[PDB]
């Protein structure tokens, strides 16, 4: 059937893999192991489409961040992820925003803007000033937790949505 081939790219540490995780394994990954460049693949019906996901979990190290654009090539969605508790990997969105025009060579590439780890107290950003960047990229904005698997599938059922639109 249908394949989309989804990324998900942000800062270290801002959940990435245990929100793919919890996606294709309905399970919370406590501790933390830097990612290299790991894939998973799914099939999930959604909205009526039996679809197989191929999900990219990418390095948001640089020092784990090897031939990272070439992974991210042939992604079709992208989730770009910060942590709520973490301004600094809010601020540093538009850089992986940059990669991703430069790996698709493209200023219309579907996206969603994730603030992870909503269910932390420690929040920083607050989610009116993700909205207001989201909507300057003229993409959706939605709040996840890896934790609790709050916004989890709306996040990557979303992407797909979004490539739809595409
Ligand atoms: N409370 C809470 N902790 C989270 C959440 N998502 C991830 N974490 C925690 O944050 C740490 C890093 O998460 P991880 O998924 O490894 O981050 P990453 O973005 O994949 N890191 P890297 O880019 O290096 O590969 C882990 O200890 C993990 O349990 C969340 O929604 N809530
Ligand atoms: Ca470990
Ligand atoms: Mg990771
Ligand atoms: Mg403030």
């Amino acid at each position: 059937m249908t394949e989309y081939k989804l990324v998900v790219v942000g800062a270290g540490g801002v959940g990435k893999s245990a929100l793919t995780i919890q996606l294709i394994q309905n399970h919370f990954v406590d501790e933390y192991d830097p990612t290299i460049e790991d894939s998973y693949r799914k099939q999930v019906v959604i909205d009526g489409e039996t679809c197989l996901l191929d999900i990219l979990d990418t390095a948001g190290l640089e020092e784990y961040s090897a031939m990272r654009d070439q992974y991210m090539r042939t992604g079709e969605g992208f989730l770009c992820v910060f942590a709520i508790n973490n301004t600094k990997s809010f601020e540093d969105i538009h850089q992986y925003r940059e990669q991703i025009k430069r790996v698709k060579d493209s200023d219309d590439v579907p996206m969603v803007l994730v603030g992870n780890k909503c269910d932390l107290a420690a929040r920083t950003v607050e989610s009116r000033q993700a909205q207001d960047l989201a909507r300057s990229y003229g993409i959706p904005y939605i709040e996840t937790s890896a934790k609790t698997r709050q916004g989890v599938e709306d996040a990557f059922y979303t992407l797909v949505r979004e490539i739809r639109q595409h």
